[PDB]
């Protein structure tokens, strides 16, 4: 189409957030107003300030868990590696799979990761032992295990770090240095659990009159990005488009390192508009920084309005919300979280509510404010959404996204095709059947030609192999429960693991090859369908941590 | 309400009404006093936390 040669596309997502196993669950959580903080009743004898010192936590179950063997890692070695690195490693694998791609097949990829300094090394016994887990090891470990050639490095701007990754990818993919770019962010801390910005009750009530602070969180996620034109031509699955992103720093205008400044925020926002030229009236929803501070939240809108106002403004047409309300403030993954939420809303053309809001902050002036606070689901009938992240440092980010609009879905021309399912361990293969299994029914009609297509390509050939040659979803499905149901030799199935004819071997398509795949080296690429987001490799649940 | 033994009655109605470096000067007539003063401010600070030093 038009301004697509200057844009990026989000073609893959993988994430884990409080109360979210995956990006799909995540969305459905926010859409329905679910809040993922957690509270304790019966578990030190300090029942005092809050035990603000912080009475409730926002938690990621299984931050320790890992599947080290997948990557050729000693168990001893995992215990030395940071949890944030491990998580970003699994997610980077996952995100590319959700894209439908095999890393190895897209060497031309850039990697930008960011994570916190949790001083993880500090919990190891006293150690010979070389310090190289550094921040740099994270992106670089990932490039090495996925076989990526793109420039690979680590970026951090505190709260703004993910948008910094997003910025790098935007420049990088435009500059032709890389065909694909991979951006991820994580925070996992290494602990148990006035004069600050801590919330009184542990509720981030963003845009509420009684907003008195914020609460901490843990999360990790990654997305895969492609040039937009390429994505359509190449036929990838696109959630959303990234039009532009901007970065800058406050300078020494405001009084203090921790002070957010009106003028500084305004400029990124202005700066980005000029870059994309996008007209504010164009914008349906804005995901604000939305920390929940008395003074931070007046400033954001103040800045937003001041920019928006000079434009063909006047109204109250734009939705403004913060997902921090649901999850908390994830220092380094704050940008990632907002980003995924906005990408999902555009994907589904719905607006997620912002919870913990009863009244409007008098200071906001929302009424002159071109944008109304979110409190309900939305109807949307492309649309553009914006995202803000402002660093503790004084580094500010703003970004805009565009809906991706056209599907002309077609029925299945051919009545049978072949799934090739595989895993690095049999236990894994079974769950994969389960995870897949659950999905089919959950998504009631999904094409398998593409489901077939995406597993044929975009999933690697693991040793344990199970290949299915069905024709009908229920048909496939139960036969799956047939495989899951372990030793009934019923199905049109083919056990996997259970020689090289590498040399110059022609192969003719037309028939059942599953056997040949079942212990073989077949290249399913003749017939074609579109790549699609299905379930991804189920990693084992081994926990590793330092005693 | 308050009504006296005398036969004098009274009634009343009330209504509900809605930096980085500080200096605190503390003084007393005597040194224990000034010291007792210190326990109490200390004790006060413990209990009430979101209490502004400014």
């Amino acid at each position: 189409p038009d301004y697509y040669e200057d844009s990026l596309a989000v073609i893959g997502i993988s994430c884990e957030f409080p109360g979210a196993k995956d990006h799909y669950e995540f969305w459905n959580n926010i859409k329905e107003g679910k809040e993922s903080i957690t509270f304790f009743s019966k578990e030190s004898g300090i029942s005092e300030e809050l035990a603000p010192g912080f009475p409730a936590k926002s938690v990621l179950e299984g931050k320790e868990m890992f599947d080290p063997g997948f990557f050729g890692f000693s168990p001893k070695d995992a215990e030395y590696m940071d949890p944030q690195l491990r998580m970003l490693l699994l997610h980077s694998w996952k995100a590319i799979e959700d894209a439908g791609y095999i890393s190895k097949e897209i060497p031309e990829t850039s990697v930008y990761m960011s994570a916190s300094t949790n001083s993880y090394r500090s919990l190891l016994p006293e150690e010979v032992s070389w310090v190289l887990a550094q921040s740099g090891t994270i992106p670089t470990m990932i490039s090495h295990k996925l076989g990526l050639k793109g420039p690979s490095y680590f970026v951090h701007a505190n709260c703004s770090s993910s948008l910094i990754g997003l910025h790098s990818a935007f420049q990088s993919l435009q500059s032709g240095e890389a065909k694909y770019a991979l951006v991820g962010g994580a925070t996992l801390h290494t602990e148990s659990s006035p004069g600050l910005n801590f919330s009184s009750d542990g509720h981030i009530k963003a845009f509420d009159a009684d907003a008195d602070g914020m609460i901490g969180g843990e999360g990790a996620g990654a997305v895969l990005l492609k040039k937009a034109s390429d994505a359509v031509k190449d036929g990838d699955h696109i959630y959303a488009l990234l039009r532009g992103i901007g970065v800058n720093n406050d300078g020494a205008d405001k009084v203090g390192f921790y002070a957010p400044s009106v003028k500084g925020q305004a400029e990124v926002i202005q700066k980005v508009i000029d870059q994309t030229g996008i007209h504010p009236e164009t914008i349906a929803y804005v995901e604000a920084h939305g920390t929940g501070t008395k003074l931070g939240d007046p400033i954001e809108l103040s800045a937003l309005q001041s920019v928006y106002g000079r434009y063909t403004d006047k109204k109250q047409y734009c939705g403004i919300g913060s997902v921090k309300t649901n999850l908390g403030h994830l220092d380094t993954a704050a940008g990632m979280a907002g980003c995924i939420k906005v990408v999902m809303s555009l994907y589904h053309q719905e607006i997620a509510p912002s919870i913990n809001y009863k009244e409007p902050n008098p200071n906001l002036h929302l009424e002159d404010s071109p944008f109304f606070v979110a409190e309900e689901k939305k109807e949307l009938t492309a649309h553009r959404m914006a995202l803000s992240s402002f660093g503790l440092g004084g580094t500010n980010t703003h970004a805009i996204f565009e809906q991706y609009p056209d599907a002309s879905e077609a029925a299945d021309a051919a009545g049978p095709f072949i799934i090739p399912l595989s895993a690095r361990k049999k236990d894994r293969l079974k769950e994969y059947a389960k995870q897949l299994l659950a999905f089919l029914e959950r998504k009631t009609d999904t094409d398998l030609a593409d489901l077939a297509y995406t597993f044929q390509v975009g999933r690697e050939a693991m040793e344990e192999r199970a290949a299915f040659i069905t024709s009908g979803t229920a048909e496939l499905k139960r036969q799956l429960a047939d495989f899951i149901n372990d030793k009934p030799a019923v199905t049109g199935c083919f056990r996997g693991e259970k020689e090289l004819i590498e040399k110059w071997l022609a192969k003719g398509k037309g028939p059942k090859l599953c056997e040949m795949w079942s212990k073989g080296v077949a290249i399913n690429w003749h017939k074609h369908p579109k790549r699609i987001s299905l379930p991804v490799y189920p990693f084992a649940k081994e926990p590793y941590w330092p005693k």
